[PDB]
């Protein structure tokens, strides 16, 4: 396991645009392409990240080129934030996927914003920081999704992602 395996499993891959469980239009591997309701918004969405007129389909290779791209700018988006980067730099590898999975379903400054969360994540109470990271809008929205990622912050583990 690792974070692009991850997160495959958190999102799914679809070929033509779809609606995120936000209800955002969204292709491959959960790439947002526009909070607008406007489809033909999300088409030229498309277009500019594929580079070609797609009419809202794309290949697995070039969703799986965006999903390089996303994972990316995931970890750039923490390295840059004040609040996520002393945390980033504290964690294992395993755990920082979790906080990587995180920001790439919800955003930096979302996630920048967890003041006590991310305390107890740099504090190493694992335990304390699951408990507080299920008192979210998150939790609530995406309970299975968001148990995965807890149970990877509260033991360092892949367990959540097997089977
Ligand atoms: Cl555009
Ligand atoms: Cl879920
Ligand atoms: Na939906
Ligand atoms: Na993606
Ligand atoms: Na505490
Ligand atoms: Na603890």
């Amino acid at each position: 396991m690792n974070i692009f395996e991850m997160l495959r499993i958190d999102e799914g891959l679809r070929l033509k645009i779809y609606k995120d469980t936000e209800g955002y239009y969204t292709i491959g591997i959960g790439h947002l392409l526009t909070k607008s309701p406007s489809l033909n918004a999300a088409k030229c969405e498309l277009d500019k990240a594929i580079g070609r007129n797609t009419n809202g389909v794309i290949t697995k290779d070039e969703a799986e080129k965006l999903f390089c791209q996303d994972v990316d700018a995931a970890v750039r988006g923490i390295l840059r934030n004040a609040k996520l980067k002393p945390v980033y730099d504290s964690l294992d590898c395993v755990r920082r996927a979790a906080l990587i999975n995180m920001v790439f379903q919800m955003g930096e400054t979302g996630v920048a914003g967890f003041c006590n969360s991310l305390r107890m994540l740099q504090q190493k109470r694992w335990d304390e920081a699951a408990v507080n990271l299920a008192k979210s809008r998150w939790y609530n929205q995406t309970p299975n999704r968001a148990k995965r990622v807890i149970t990877t912050f509260r033991t360092g583990t892949w367990d959540a992602y097997k089977n």
